[PDB]
């Protein structure tokens, strides 16, 4: 069924909440035993949002290899993503260790450091060129190289230096700054504009490690980003683009991280973003 007609059908019948609970019901459930270990309690921002054991990213250190992050592997689309929580004051060094060890090129941030008057994530990057950051636990240095502030997003080049080997890499930081404190955007154009910028940069291409994407919990806005990207890539690839079933792609993604798409508004917004993104793709 052409998703554009499925949309109108769901919209007219106002059954978004019903579709969504159906997804919640059939989603995968796998163990998350490492996340729940007592030694890792201060490495989870939210008690109810944990990575599955089978798909969790492991830090290349013997001490404690745990970070709240998951590898989402989309086999038909040939796209991989790491979804993670916003870093905590004690996990900023772990975050940049992961970026280094997975060879990622890009970091995608979908939240503001403060929202609804509370902190949603730490300041894990430097705000001035001459004030670099050093992470002593993971032996890394991070320098701001340039910043590019647009009305609804900011782009930054960063330099990550492995202090143990003095290798350096350019990392691109893509920061969507205008998602509203409550609800979802009215239109997907700026989100759509935002996704193509990430794509252009090379950050999603198989020549690099997987892109790192985060919001506060790493499941809601983050799930919307990778669901829209993968669905548009499949409509690109297949002989029959109308055979792309967004609900089925989402259930597939939920095999790798729990809770992706947090609200029936977010589900409806993911549809809108896809239908409007199809128009450019073909
Ligand atoms: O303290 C910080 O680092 C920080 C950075 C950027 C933020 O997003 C924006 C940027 C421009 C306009 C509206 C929001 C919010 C906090």
């Amino acid at each position: 069924m052409e998703m554009e007609k499925e949309f109108e059908q769901i919209d007219k019948s106002g059954s978004w909440a019903a579709i969504y609970q159906d997804i919640r019901h059939e989603a995968s459930d796998f163990p998350s035993r490492v996340a729940k270990l007592p030694k890792n309690k201060n490495r989870n921002r939210y008690r109810d949002v944990s990575p599955f054991d089978h798909s969790r990213i492991k830090l290349h250190q013997e001490d404690n290899d745990y970070i709240n992050a998951s590898l989402i592997k989309m086999e038909e689309a040939q796209r991989s993503y790491i979804l993670t929580q916003g870093p905590l004051p004690n996990t900023v060094g772990h975050f940049w260790e992961m970026v280094w060890e997975q060879k990622s090129r890009g970091v995608v941030m979908l939240n503001r450091v403060m929202e609804k008057g509370s902190l949603k994530c730490a300041q894990y990057w430097p705000q001035k060129e001459e004030k670099e950051m050093i992470f002593e636990d993971t032996n890394l240095k991070l320098t701001l190289i340039s910043e590019d502030i647009k009305s609804y997003y900011t782009v930054r080049q960063l330099e990550l230096e492995n202090l143990t080997t003095q290798e350096t890499r350019e990392i691109l930081h893509f920061h969507y700054t205008t998602w509203p404190d409550f609800g979802v955007p009215e239109s997907p154009a700026s989100f759509l504009n935002f996704l193509f910028k990430v794509r252009e940069s090379g950050s999603l291409s198989p020549e690099h490690g997987p892109v790192v994407v985060h919001c506060s919990a790493g499941i809601g806005r983050s799930g919307t980003f990778c669901l829209a990207d993968t669905c548009l890539l499949l409509m690109d690839k297949r002989k029959d683009p109308s055979s792309v079933d967004i609900k089925k792609v989402l259930l597939e993604m939920r095999k790798f991280r729990m809770g992706l798409i947090q609200t029936a508004d977010q589900l409806r917004f993911s549809y809108l973003a896809v239908i409007e993104g199809a128009k450019f793709i073909m």
